[PDB]
């Protein structure tokens, strides 16, 4: 059981046959094509519709006889790689940055060694991509002042390996890392429902285009003997303190913050808890 000829995709062996073939990503053995397709009572084939850069073992079987030593461990040719990645996408970020994503492409299709990939990436609605070269952190950030923020990136992932380039993924829509909130909300205030809950009120801060999404209002409260915080979603402008002391003031401030990060607080009000 010899393996002589080998290329990318096909190998040579030599010794009713059929073939079986195994790898590190194979799960044990497995039949594989064939030239010829059958094998008559002929003492060599042709083994085909292999993976390229990818270890092989042989075995050859007789029928159902009992199958024989596999050959010696060998390693298919590389190739271009041939298949782009999935679920490009990203966004998220610190100002001024470009958060790019996506999975990451198995190895045994990466056909080649010095395997990577290539992030191409502009501005939507320009001519001129860039595009550079990042693994295996399937993440690429680009960091630029001049970046606007929270605007539309045209995206495509591709690959490429030793022996040349892979696809492209399809262009997609990705939006830069917003500008964090600069203003802090206006006329808040606060008072006391019970001897355990406090409810803090504040008005809706202005928001830009380049602020993104409000994810919502952190709420920080305090106070003074023997810390904490509470979020609360992006439409609601008020909050209850719940688990508070009783007869006790609290201190509180809140400030709003996207996928970028916290505007200044607010003032500091104060309640007091009844009893």
């Amino acid at each position: 059981v010899k393996v002589d000829e080998i290329t990318d995709t096909t190998a040579q062996l030599s010794w009713s046959y059929a073939v079986q073939a195994r790898t590190p990503f194979s799960v044990g053995w497995q039949s594989v094509r064939t030239v010829p397709e059958v094998i008559d009572g002929t003492h060599t084939a042709t083994v085909v519709e292999l993976n390229p850069w990818v270890e092989y073992e042989f075995r050859i079987v007789a029928s159902g006889g009992e199958p024989s030593l596999p050959s010696e461990k060998v390693r298919t040719e590389e190739a271009a790689p041939e298949i782009a990645p999935s679920e490009v996408s990203g966004g998220g970020g610190s100002r001024s940055e470009l958060v790019i994503t996506w999975d990451p492409v198995p190895e045994e299709l990466q056909n080649g060694g010095g395997f990577g990939y290539v992030v191409a990436f502009r501005p939507l609605g320009v001519t001129t991509w860039i595009q550079t070269v990042v693994p295996d952190n399937p993440r690429y950030v680009f960091r630029n002042e001049s970046i606007v923020p929270f605007s539309p990136y045209e995206v495509k992932v591709g690959v490429y390996n030793n022996k040349g380039e892979g696809p492209f993924s399809p262009v997609t829509t990705v939006f830069s890392a917003e500008e964090e909130p600069t203003v802090a909300p206006s006329h808040i205030s606060a008072h006391s429902l019970s001897s355990s809950e406090i409810e803090v009120s504040w008005n809706t801060i202005p928001w830009k285009l380049s602020n993104g999404h409000l994810l919502g209002y952190e709420v920080r409260y305090w106070n003074n003997g023997g810390s904490r915080k509470v979020k609360v979603a992006g439409n609601q402008t008020s909050a209850v303190l719940r688990g508070l002391k009783s007869n006790l003031a609290y201190y509180t401030a809140v400030r709003a913050y996207n996928s970028a990060g916290a505007g200044p607080f607010s003032a500091t009000v104060n309640a007091t808890t009844k009893k």
